């Protein structure tokens, strides 16, 4: 484990003009304390996910959705964004932009924690969309994140918020399975591979040898499983997850890095290696 961490932090210094892209997953807000939308428990959402779901994901189908918001609902409000801190690795994402040295965050999480320990909009893309923008699903008119805020806080829960134009419902921009993903994760994916087979040069007569780092993730659902076999074959690959998952599995590559690890210590062990611990120290204190 150091030696792999050691080894990041020395490609990363040997390649001062490389930018970082990540691919993370629920793994890394684990440590922050939010419940799995899968996992039991004794609320009122764990009720209606035992006897209302007909599998766990329909929560997040817009056709059941539909026909029946609670079981939604009393998620969102379990799940709602500010209730709980960013993790270390979110601010360890924090810390990379502010060196100039993040290229992008794909994540699968919708917690909108990486936004919210100050990683920049553009730098963010969402594999399933998140809370930070509410939406009629029939037409499409913004709603603000407030009167969805506001249904959730009502003893019971009904009379779901309705678009004022159309009169669907209007629900947080997460992408509902039966939903189309935006153009631009596909977009921005596109360009981000193009720059990951890029030669840029600066410093001496080499090029800038960039990295992608995968945290977080078993890499069982699609479309976002594709992303890691998609990575260049001569891009060095970095997997920190508790387990050998994905293409890192099958198709294992002769530089791949495989680091069997908390997120949130493998941020601190790099920030060490890295040197970057009195700026680290600062960003978790503000925050
Ligand atoms: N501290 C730690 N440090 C390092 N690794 C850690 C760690 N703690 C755990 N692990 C490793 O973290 C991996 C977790 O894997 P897991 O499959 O649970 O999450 P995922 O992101 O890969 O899931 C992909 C999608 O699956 C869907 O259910 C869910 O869809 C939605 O939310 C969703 C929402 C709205 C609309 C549509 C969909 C999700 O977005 C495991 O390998 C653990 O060993
Ligand atoms: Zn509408």
């Amino acid at each position: 484990t150091e030696m792999s961490v050691r080894k990041i932090a020395a490609h990363m210094k040997s390649n001062p003009n490389a930018k970082v892209i990540f691919m993370v997953g629920a793994g890394i807000s684990t440590s922050c304390g939010i419940p799995d939308f899968r996992s039991p428990g004794t609320g009122l959402y764990h009720n209606l996910a035992r006897l209302k779901l007909p599998y766990p994901e329909a929560v997040f189908d817009v056709d059941f959705f539909q026909s029946d918001p609670l079981p939604f609902y009393t998620l969102a409000k379990e799940l709602y964004p500010g209730n709980f801190r960013p993790s270390k690795f979110h601010y360890l994402l924090k810390l990379f932009q502010d060196k100039d040295v993040l290229k992008r965050v794909y994540t699968q999480n919708i917690d909108t924690l990486e936004r919210q320990a100050g990683v920049k909009d553009d730098l963010i893309i969402e594999a399933h969309g998140s809370f930070a923008h509410c939406h009629c699903i029939g037409c499409g008119k913004v709603y603000p994140p407030q009167v969805f805020k506001s249904k959730l806080a009502e003893h019971p829960i009904k009379d779901f918020v309705k678009c004022d134009v159309c009169g669907e419902l209007v629900k947080p921009a997460i992408v509902f399975f039966g939903e189309d993903l935006p153009d631009s994760f596909s977009e921005t994916w596109l360009n981000d591979s193009e720059w990951l087979r890029e030669k840029i040069t600066t410093s001496g007569k080499h090029p800038q040898q960039p990295l992608v780092i995968v945290v977080g993730t078993s890499l069982a659902v699609y479309p976002f499983a594709s992303l890691p076999e998609e990575i260049p074959r001569k891009v060095k690959r970095v997997l920190c997850n508790l387990e050998t998952v994905g293409d890192f599995k099958a198709n294992k590559r002769p530089t791949d890095l495989i680091v069997h690890q908390y997120s949130d210590e493998f941020a601190e062990q790099l920030v060490e290696e890295l040197g970057w611990q009195e700026d680290f120290e600062k960003i978790l204190t503000a925050q």
